[PDB]
């Protein structure tokens, strides 16, 4: 995947479901 924080924020790439903008 790309960077799934991009602008600080929560987007839908496959297995970021467990980044941490994510965790809110």
């Amino acid at each position: 995947h790309p960077p799934c924080c991009l602008y600080g924020k929560c987007r839908r790439y496959p297995g970021c479901s467990s980044a941490s903008c994510c965790q809110r």
